[PDB]
């Protein structure tokens, strides 16, 4: 009986608000930005609603399956994600709707949709980084007054499908929260949150950052024991180093994340910047003091201490170094 | 009575002009394009107008909350984003839109959006700039003798959301402006503005460019040290420093606004060339002058002055190029 | 008779499921991301089922074709694609959508579309890597109860065009298998696979990866031929030939994937960057040896050992490696 | 009257050609693509004519606006923009469609549209060229013998943005013209013309390009007087030159246009990198005949002319070359 | 007289095949994607057939121009191009449609529409290699017993625009031609094809690979007029030359498509880097064979062969794989 009744008006219009209850699953998580700072998901969302107006004489008790055209000529509630940026209802090769509808009016909605929404990342510790993310539904024309929207069966609302993964990170603790929002201007709602928790891999950045810049800082310390009386030896082999070093950092320069602050693997590479810079300035100080002696000897007619000093005391300096960074940032 | 009135006609049609308010609450910034100069914003706006062919019975002079549907059966305020690119309503899982009917015909509609806007930005003190961008909103049809465009709610109609972050910018000073716009073929309109200002944070690039800029012009001076015998010692360091500006040079150009003037950081970073360039040269006129002594003490037949002067020279001059500099941008 | 019926009610409405066969021929397998892990076919989808509501009087027992507006007036199957990311049907200059009906309600209904859908990788052999992809479809509304889903000629029902290749990859091993799904909400679907299976091409990677690489570290092996008083002539061999490995491993991880776990070419390269390294520390330890030596015999006033072991021991030693290598990874 | 009316025949149908006028505000140049060859502007599009099918009674003479769904129920001129990529109309916060209608049918209509469309470039001054673009209006299905397109006022129907500017180019001479085009197999058409010209920026390409390669020319002829007898000296840098300029060159390739004639930044460079391989050449050919020669003086038991030839003879060409090339192109 | 006839139904329904003639002018095209192996054209595309159900009375004998709101209540052919990867009708400001209708009931319908459509490229003898393409235009649902489609004046039913040009390529020989296709499960089907033809400009890269590949080739060659009692002159050189030829095979591939086979630039560029892995090899072996003869003389107590060899056999060597390579490659 769609024709005889006026369907812009909820169940219930001018009386106790409606409950909906919602029940998703969860699909697929597609993409993960740092620049945007959001991420993609695909999950199923499921209405229940009871309507009188959807009646129809049955002797099964039996829910029926209607081709899903009809929707538009129903009341349906109105869901939409909150803090999102773009989104769309799969439509191949019709649109993924299902309508299911018992003798007694109690309603069964299915939609498959796909989400991208915000979340607010912290690199204060990338790439040992760990966020948490949240999506949010809410009713946008109805406040609790007309509408109310829980969790169909609490805790048990939310299944996840075995083949969800990302390439870099690991993800847990999926759960279910509701809060009350308020708006100045229109009234208040209820929100629904799916919670979850992003644990990155670190293998891949270690290997490809961390092991180039110590060798080569290792590298540095090569200059140390040679004769310092090579001048065209030393002198190349830090220059060289240096340049190495340089060209490393702007190589991982280029696949970073930009924040205000700076993150764990900046610290690292700019601490072993200047520790070959050092090696330089030592070697420069060496010759010159070198030479030096060598004039005042001219004018009065072995290992130098600095280079063996410097060969036991630039090895502690990065050892306490790693200690404690790897202490801090474990 | 939706069918009873024809609604292709303003309320007040051939009358004086119908009084519009406006109330926006801002849910994101989302992003920041310094190569086409805009933004893009997500917003709630909302209208307030009074229609008496909306009338209806009632007893509590409360509103009622309508599907959403009718929003294309009733006459409706055509509002459009002024210098925008590119915009769209939301429409997961329906339409974002919310109608309010008064029983004496004060109706309520509000719209999620999410719009691209351009706005005029001076990169001459980048990366230490501050830019002031508005949004801008308008009826198109409709000119001053038919429709009224006003705040609502005074200053008071700007809200803002506790979440609004960029990454690379902090966000100020949101306040609220009309102002009378004239078109040549059309007439007169009135103006709404949304203000804000942004100050971009300057560590990373502090950090990832000025300090390796300093780090390769103070290597630069070790050559002023070494004893001049060792030729192909000090040649090789100078030449492998303008390598190494070089290529720092390159790797900051990569990601750089391009414009018709200089920004603060390619005077900084040319500067410091320039000043490597002289060491070099620096280097090869002691070279000459010692080869020229030598001839002559043959024809007939200690640190040169040079070396001796630059090394102070050079640091002073730099000094004061720094303390000219960081007081004229700071 | 299409006014004459409600289309909103499947065929046997009420009763046992209706069966519904489907034919499938791949035209086209565009792309693959190994980023997102994704890939994108166009194929023809073909639906065969019987709708006593769409006969018609008739002395052939022929189809006819109708014009494809038809489609939208009576009921079809709604047929969606499982785990994919986002699909579209072509429609220029029309929908491409044909309708051809049989005198006595024999249906054949057929699409063209275009699909995006994901599939996991793995890595860990790259680039010697085999990969397999599937495409699922089922029905969305309905369960086995209400359609019967099949192949419409089993192993025969799949078809390919000659012009199927990829760049990268060898095509091979189409096939198709069918699965009983379920969902805990809903009920139990039956599922449809189409199978195949991808070899990467490895002559590009042999090209360009490996092969430098090897020269790398042969053209390093050539300091061990060089006379060791030659200090200035075998450092800066050293230092350049890690320069250049560290640019060469630079400009392949630009294009690399990047996964928690090592890849075949990630330990080649940092293998074969280890034995740089170790080749300098080499003959840092030759000179230190030989300073020792002369200030010992100034205190009581040929070939060393070590770059005649090494000449043998290094190539031995990398070519054990490479056989090994090439045994775990064919 | 609209119900009364048969609207798929333009006025006059059967008879004389229906005069349309138009006008044009430009809103914004949003982008321009070197690498597609295209440009993309907004702009106020409005339409001139009469029909009296659309006339009503009225005591003041005076235009009335409608709400503008009623577009798609009258009869509306069909222009379209030729040789456009692709482009819309802004629908937010619904269609931007003026519709104003005065007592004895004149029409007028009014669009805002973002048009991309292509623009010719010759690039074989760059980065000094000058390019014009042009902006075609024309009726799709309508000839000269049933449409008569004119410009509504003349050289005043086109009005400009005061805001309108470009990052990287000067716009200029804004100005209208038409002419009559020709289909072989459809007939006569009417076109519009906006014409206008760009000019580059020129100096970010001095900074950033000519000025590296004059100074690495500079640092080449800094070997010229160096010592003949420091052979370690005088090799690397001539070879560290020649390196430093090759990657030069490929950092500025990364940005440039592709086109099969030769642009006089490539003429630049390339010129200067020939510079500094002769000079690697002049050197090894001065130390080839001091060798020679020292060997002959041995058997039988001051500057060479070269490089003091050099000295003069390099600065002075490519002074030469600058003051003819920078009179060429200006 | 739309309203009298079902227009479900082709004409001649039920009876012989209906004539369909096609017409095209090409406007432009528009871009070549290498990587996806595709390209993207603007055409408009004219169909004419015999409609008696579109009869009206007339005494003028012409063709009547109607709005193209008419299109979707009338029969029309179902064009579609195979092998396609996207398409779109352009709809600004309106549906580029036309419709001419004679009296007796012919038709003529156009569309302006941009296709992008698969090509299988070869890239053995990149970059001097030779494209052909072709667009392919067939109907969807009706078999060659139902609809006739054929070119309506032969091959002169092509037009091409003359400014339709390519950056990169020369565009020559359009022409046109048939065939039968067939599909196992729906039957035989007329196919219309556009065929052209595509050359490469060569000049961007003799300019930008080829040259300096050569340049630093000869350079290497200057190492065997040095004495060769300067090993750190020679040694750095040939290393450094190694270095800049890697970094410019790093830069060139950056850009160039990728095959299962060697194209011809890779050959080049590979044999130019062994002949520089050569001359470094060659002077390690005079430098060890010069060190065991002085052993030899201490144990007893000119120019090298192998330099003055090489000398000669270097250049001609090379002359003798570049007069192949431009014998075999063109
Ligand atoms: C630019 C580079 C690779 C380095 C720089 O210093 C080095 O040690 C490297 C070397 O290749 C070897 C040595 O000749 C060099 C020189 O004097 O400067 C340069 C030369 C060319
Ligand atoms: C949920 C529901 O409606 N259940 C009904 C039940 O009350 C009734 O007794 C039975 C009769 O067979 O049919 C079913
Ligand atoms: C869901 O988990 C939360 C975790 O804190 C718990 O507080 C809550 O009681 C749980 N609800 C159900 C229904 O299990
Ligand atoms: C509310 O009702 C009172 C009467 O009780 C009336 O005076 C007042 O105008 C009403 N307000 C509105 C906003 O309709
Ligand atoms: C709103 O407040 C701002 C605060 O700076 C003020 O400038 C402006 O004049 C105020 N406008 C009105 C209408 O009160
Ligand atoms: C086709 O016609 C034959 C008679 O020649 C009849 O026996 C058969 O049932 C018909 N088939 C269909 C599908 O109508
Ligand atoms: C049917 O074909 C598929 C193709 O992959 C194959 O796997 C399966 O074994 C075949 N089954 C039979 C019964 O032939
Ligand atoms: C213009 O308007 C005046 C009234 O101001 C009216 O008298 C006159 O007839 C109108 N002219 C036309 C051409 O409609
Ligand atoms: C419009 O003005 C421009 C100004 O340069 C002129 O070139 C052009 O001929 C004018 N056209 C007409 C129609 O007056
Ligand atoms: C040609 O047109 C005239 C009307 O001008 C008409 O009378 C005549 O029948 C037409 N001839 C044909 C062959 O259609
Ligand atoms: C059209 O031209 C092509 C050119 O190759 C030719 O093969 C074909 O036979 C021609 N057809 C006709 C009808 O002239
Ligand atoms: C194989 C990875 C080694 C990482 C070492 C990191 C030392 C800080
Ligand atoms: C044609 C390239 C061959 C590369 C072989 C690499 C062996 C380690
Ligand atoms: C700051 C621009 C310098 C340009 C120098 C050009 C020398 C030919
Ligand atoms: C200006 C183009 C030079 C091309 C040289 C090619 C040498 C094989
Ligand atoms: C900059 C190093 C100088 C050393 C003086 C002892
Ligand atoms: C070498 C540091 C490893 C740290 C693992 C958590
Ligand atoms: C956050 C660092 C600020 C430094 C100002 C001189
Ligand atoms: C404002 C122009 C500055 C140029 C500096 C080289
Ligand atoms: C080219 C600069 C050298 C200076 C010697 C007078
Ligand atoms: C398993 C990690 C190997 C790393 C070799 C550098
Ligand atoms: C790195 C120095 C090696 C010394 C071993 C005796
Ligand atoms: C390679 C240059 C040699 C010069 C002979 C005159
Ligand atoms: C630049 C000074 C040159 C002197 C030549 C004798
Ligand atoms: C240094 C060349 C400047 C040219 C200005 C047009
Ligand atoms: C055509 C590929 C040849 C490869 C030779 C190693
Ligand atoms: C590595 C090549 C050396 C040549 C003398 C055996
Ligand atoms: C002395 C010049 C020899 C040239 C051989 C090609
Ligand atoms: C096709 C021209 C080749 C030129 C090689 C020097
Ligand atoms: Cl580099
Ligand atoms: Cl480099």
């Amino acid at each position: 009986r769609i024709d005889d009744h006026d369907f812009s008006m909820r169940p219930g219009f001018g009386g106790p608000a409606i409950p909906v209850g919602v029940d998703v699953q969860v699909e697929s998580l597609d993409s993960i930005s740092e620049v945007d700072m959001d991420f993609t998901m695909t999950l199923y969302l499921r209405h229940y609603w009871k309507d009188e107006r959807l009646s129809f004489p049955s002797t099964n008790n039996l829910s029926m399956t209607f081709d899903g055209r009809l929707v538009k000529k129903i009341w349906v509630p109105d869901m939409f994600f909150v803090h999102s940026k773009r989104s769309f209802i799969h439509d191949t090769t019709t649109d993924n709707v299902m309508l299911r509808v018992q003798p007694d009016g109690k309603v069964l909605y299915s939609l498959r949709v796909t989400v991208t929404a915000m979340c607010n990342m912290d690199f204060s510790r990338f790439p040992l980084d760990t966020q948490t993310c949240s999506l949010e539904i809410e009713s946008y024309a109805y406040t609790e007054d007309d509408l109310m929207l829980y969790w169909k069966k609490g805790n048990d609302s939310l299944k996840t499908d075995e083949r969800i993964s990302l390439s870099q990170f690991l993800i847990q603790e999926f759960h279910t929260t509701t809060k009350l929002a308020f708006y100045s201007s229109t009234g208040w709602y209820n929100r629904l949150y799916i919670n979850f928790t992003l644990r990155r891999h670190i293998f891949f950045f270690l290997l490809q950052t961390y092991f180039p810049a110590t060798l080569m800082v290792m590298l540095s310390w090569v200059s140390f024991w040679i004769d310092r009386r090579a001048v065209p030896a030393r002198v190349p082999l830090g220059i060289t180093t240096v340049l190495t070093m340089s060209t490393i950092i702007t190589g991982v320069n280029a696949s970073m994340p930009r924040v205000s602050y700076i993150k764990a693997v900046d610290i690292y590479l700019w601490v072993s910047f200047v520790f070959v810079f050092l090696s330089v300035l030592e070697y420069a100080a060496v010759n010159y003091l070198t030479t030096v002696q060598e004039r005042k000897e001219q004018k009065l007619r072995d290992t130098h201490a600095i280079d063996k000093y410097s060969r036991i005391i630039f090895p502690a300096a990065y050892i306490l170094f790693n200690l404690i960074y790897w202490s801090i940032f474990s």
